[PDB]
């Protein structure tokens, strides 16, 4: 039951509260961080480590990219996707 940073940003997504800094992109599973440190700071509030920063938070998403977690998106800056379905891995 502890909270994974790939639920935490389901989360964040599916909230309309947070479109300003954080929202889908409307293509497949993509999102984009539209303020990457307000994403990283809030991060830092819910699994309780700061000073969290979106340096820090780049190296928890290499960490889900190596782990076939999540892609950073090419050609984009601050724009990644999620490999697996995140509903899909619960919907049994």
């Amino acid at each position: 039951g502890s909270l994974q940073l790939w639920q935490f940003l389901v989360t964040l997504l599916d909230d309309p509260a947070n479109a300003h800094f954080i929202a889908w992109t409307g293509r497949g599973m993509e999102f984009k961080l539209i303020e990457p440190e307000e994403v990283a700071r809030r991060w830092g509030i819910q699994k309780n480590r700061p000073a969290m920063n979106y340096d820090k938070l780049s190296r928890s998403l290499r960490y889900y990219y190596e782990k076939g977690i999540m892609q950073k998106v090419a050609g984009e800056r601050y724009v990644y996707k999620f490999v697996c379905d995140p509903d899909a891995l619960f919907s049994m």
